RNA sequence: GGAGCGGUAGUUCAGUCGGUUAGAAUACCUGCCUGUCACGCAGGGGGUCGCGGGUUCGAGUCCCGUCCGUUCC
């Protein structure tokens, strides 16, 4: 009654073995006169095989897919193994076959990715009310394991570096303002509440404030906002702060992290150090500080090519950024690429023909004089189109930026990989809104950099943070900053943000107050755990790394959640349902 | 929010441009088949055509309300 293999993981070595195994009956074929079931478990399908004269043979014969089985059998070498299974050279030749629970039929198939052929794509809503036969399938067994590895290797590591676990709370106070939190109400006290973290940045600093040298938890985020992109109304996090660390440190730890967990549970082996490139360069090179590295079509500024210029726009643009694609595009194409442009904010989106000794097209009347110069800027070849967005610096590059990945599409680019890169010297400060006050770009506590120490009072602007993205193929996975430890800066940083001692108390009270006891230099980093899964795995969204997320709305369609209570059980917390 | 788009066997869908017995494929079921591995062959069952009302000689098809899914902004 108790297996001896996983029936997935037999192979030629089992040959002659006596052997017992527990499963679902992935398949059957039925000759007549002789029975073949593909037995299946996490480990894989073995083939099990009954003949008229064995007890096991009348069971082979009602046994129906998705069927629990336990089989007795004798593992034997296959007449005529099966090419695609790693038990293929194999089978068992059922003592006895035992049926443990039937099945009905399944809404939708949960066999093919076993045997590898590509599995088919059941309606995520399907997949959703399903998702415990949907996890029976290959690939969602195979990420959610890869997850485990994952996880378990952050251990592994950190641990051996010395981290101390610290699982931090999931009741606390909902802030003022920001991300909108899910609150929890406070039942012997109507009108009082708990709130369900955005994340431990605070408690992970107070555990420095503490004298724990570093701490890491696969933390759990909430945040009751637009699950708009790939969101789910609670994620997880890998959540690291270090003490006395420089940004170096961080990062170089981080790196050999990432390092580490790839080759434990991808067995791929990125090469090291990851690049680094300032926001201003990111900026640049990409438009964008979660650059796509998998491929290079880097926009380029010419606003000065144009100073000399009779084309308005060219000229009296404070930016104007070029990007050469290697094809000449469609009216159509050149049309969409347009309309992406203008999406991001910008007042359209101009282009060319490169030929020979010239161009046609678009606005090459105004390229020719420039013609050289631009070629060599853009480094175009005959046959290219020039795209060109002008305008404010950010809005010139993020639109021409946003282009550069669409084109990345239209092109064909088959992008493959991983490209990592630390996106390092973001400026402390920002600025648009027509609330003319700076704003803080990452977070209040987010430390200056001691340099530029001296600007936060004659200069906001050229005030770089000490703060630094991780980014996977264009996609931000790790965020992070080295903190202030000293009381008077933060004072000083709070200036410059317009906050006063009102809103300081009220939001980071008991933080601002920690400051004064002697807090360390420190600082740390946070991993989306979820999107950085969904990438090691190729999902197309993190629920394919999941094992039980939530649809687009955040509703359970498997479990009916959100949902309605009892009206005395809400009364029992003193509220009631208002609008009407 | 805006529109489109979709809803018809268990699934995926078709039902042509209003009158074809609402069918295919696949799934399921039964029969036969002793080396199959997507076994094969034969046959069988399975339809609130999203719901409500409307247009019409005739509605799965068109109108409208409304529900649900889904895509680009």
């Amino acid at each position: 009654m108790r297996r001896t293999h996983y029936a997935g993981s037999l192979r030629e070595t089992h040959v002659g073995e006596e052997v017992v195994l527990e499963g679902w009956v992935n398949r059957r074929r039925d000759l007549g006169g002789l029975i073949f079931l593909d037995l299946r478990d996490r480990e894989g399908l073995v083939q099990l095989v009954a003949h008229p004269a064995s007890p096991a043979y009348a069971t082979a014969e009602r046994v129906r897919p998705e069927w629990v089985v336990r089989a007795k059998g004798l593992v034997r070498l296959r007449p005529e193994p099966n090419p695609r299974l790693a038990t293929g050279r194999v089978e068992v030749e059922l003592s006895a076959l035992e049926v443990l629970a039937e099945a009905k039929t399944p809404p939708f198939p949960v066999d093919a990715g076993w045997r590898g052929e590509e599995e088919k794509e059941a309606s995520e809503e399907l997949r959703l009310k399903y998702r415990y036969l949907d996890l029976r399938r290959r690939r969602m067994q195979e990420n959610l394991r890869l997850r485990h590895r994952v996880i378990k290797a952050i251990w592994d590591f950190l641990d051996r570096e010395g981290f101390v676990q610290v699982e931090t709370p999931f009741l606390t106070k909902s802030t003022p303002e920001g991300a909108r939190d899910f609150l929890v109400p406070y039942r012997h006290e109507p009108g009082l509440f708990y709130a369900l973290p955005q994340s431990p940045q605070l408690f992970k600093q107070m555990l420095m404030v503490a004298g724990l040298d570093r701490y890491f938890q696969i933390a759990r985020c909430f945040r009751d906002e637009d699950l708009r992109a790939d969101r789910q109304p609670d994620f997880t996090q890998l959540d690291l702060e270090m003490s006395f660390v420089e940004v170096e440190d961080v990062l170089e730890l981080n790196e050999r992290l990432m390092a580490h967990v790839f080759r434990e549970a991808l067995g791929v082996e990125l090469p090291l150090p990851f690049p680094r490139l300032s926001y201003e360069e990111a900026m640049e090179r990409y438009g964008s500080d979660k650059p796509d590295l998998r491929f290079g079509l880097e926009l380029k500024e010419v606003g000065p090519l144009f100073r000399q210029s009779g084309f308005r726009v060219f000229q009296e643009a404070e930016s104007v950024k070029a990007l050469a694609l290697p094809k000449a595009l469609s009216r159509k194409e050149v049309a969409e690429l347009e309309e992406v442009a203008k999406r991001h904010k910008a007042q359209g989106l101009a282009w060319a023909r490169v030929e020979e000794g010239g161009f046609s097209g678009g606005v090459a009347k105004f390229l020719e004089p420039v013609r050289e110069a631009l070629l060599q800027a853009t480094e175009a070849r005959p046959g290219d189109t020039l795209l060109f967005v002008a305008g404010p610096r950010k809005v010139a590059a993020t639109a021409l930026g946003a282009v550069r990945l669409r084109a990345a599409d239209l092109l064909g680019l088959k992008r493959e990989g991983f490209r990592f890169l630390w996106v390092v010297d973001f400026p402390l400060l920002e600025w648009d809104e027509e609330e003319e006050a700076w704003t803080y770009m990452h977070h209040p506590f987010t430390s200056p950099h001691p340099e530029d120490l001296p600007l936060l009072e004659k200069d906001p602007g050229r005030v770089r943070a000490l703060a630094y993205d991780l980014v996977l193929n264009g996609v931000e996975v790790g965020g992070g900053s080295i903190r202030i430890h000293d009381p008077r800066l933060q004072a000083r940083v709070f200036r410059l943000l317009g906050i006063g001692e009102e809103e300081q108390r009220e939001k980071f009270g008991f933080f601002l107050e920690a400051l004064e006891y002697g807090a360390p230099p420190h600082g740390g980093i946070a991993w989306g755990l979820d999107r950085l899964l969904a990438l090691m795995t190729g999902s197309p969204s993190i629920r394919e790394v999941i094992a039980f997320p939530k649809n687009k709305e955040g509703k359970d369609p498997l479990t009916g959640a959100p949902s309605p209570v009892p009206e005395e059980q809400l009364r029992e917390l003193g509220l009631m349902v208002v609008r009407p």
